[PDB]
């Protein structure tokens, strides 16, 4: 299953290298041709990065799930980028993790995506 991601300061990028899954960095040109899972980070006050918003405006029909990187010091806005995307596009939240994730977060993501890919 293809993973589309974005990363400003490298934490999500670190996570997706731990996955060893097919992965593509999103861009404004990018048109994805197959089902994919998004991994986004979370911007101030529970928000979705603009580059991700722009990409999803164009690519949401192939979106099958979303995970967010965030930080629990944001309390109930932790990972709320995923809550927004999930609600808007009616796709599951695969997972939430902090920063570049733990090994357990990596494993958990892959297990959940295997389920959704069925
Ligand atoms: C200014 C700023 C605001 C943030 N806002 C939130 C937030 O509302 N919720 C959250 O869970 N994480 C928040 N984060 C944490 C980032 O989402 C987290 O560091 C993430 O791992 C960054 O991913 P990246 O390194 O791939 O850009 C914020 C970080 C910064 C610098
Ligand atoms: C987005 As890449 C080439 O570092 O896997
Ligand atoms: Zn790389």
């Amino acid at each position: 299953m293809l993973v589309a991601y974005d990363s400003m300061t490298g934490n999500v990028k670190r996570f997706i290298h731990k996955l060893n899954m097919p992965a593509v960095q999103i861009g404004e040109d990018l048109v994805i041709d197959e089902d994919f899972i998004l991994i986004t980070y979370t911007t101030g006050f529970g928000n979705v990065p603009e580059r991700v918003l722009e990409f999803l405006e164009r690519n949401n029909e192939k979106l099958k799930g979303v995970s967010a990187s965030g930080n629990r010091n944001w309390g109930d806005m932790f990972g709320a980028s995923a809550d927004k995307i999930s609600a808007k596009y009616e796709v599951p939240i695969v997972s939430k993790f902090e920063l570049s994730g733990t090994n357990n977060d990596v494993e958990y993501f892959k297990e959940r995506v295997r389920e959704i890919a069925t």
